[PDB]
């Protein structure tokens, strides 16, 4: 990561832009499993297995609490999401799958956001 990433003070306007990445990542049509905590009954094992859990939901709360000082911790935020779901389900799973899309997404708006600063 640049240096701009690692440091650089979020400002309102940065808040502005990763309001934008945010709400794009949650209108993705492969977004459904990561918008809100992983629900137990869904998978009972899952908080013994995950230990820090993230999901879009918590991201979005932080963000309008502006919990994030630096683009870095968004970003790393957000590759829990993906990291928790490639490491808890099987690579043939229809949740690894969203994962590997939805990432790559992200990957092209970041990269548009780093862009516009
Ligand atoms: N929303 C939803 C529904 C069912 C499941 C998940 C999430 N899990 C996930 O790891 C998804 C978040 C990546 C746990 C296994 C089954
Ligand atoms: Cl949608």
């Amino acid at each position: 990561e640049d240096a701009m990433t690692v440091l650089t003070p979020l400002t309102e306007k940065d808040y502005e832009g990763l309001k934008r990445v945010l709400r794009s990542l949650q209108a993705h049509k492969m977004a459904w499993p990561f918008l809100e905590p992983v629900d137990p009954n869904d998978a009972p094992d899952y908080y013994g297995v995950i230990k820090e859990p993230m999901d879009l939901a918590t991201m979005e709360e932080r963000v309008q609490r502006r919990y994030y000082e630096k683009l870095t911790e968004f970003v790393a935020d957000m590759t829990k999401i993906f990291d928790n779901c490639r490491y808890y389900n099987p690579s043939d799973s229809p949740f690894y799958q969203c994962a590997e899309v939805l990432e790559s997404f992200f990957v092209q708006k970041l990269k548009g956001f780093k862009a516009s600063r």
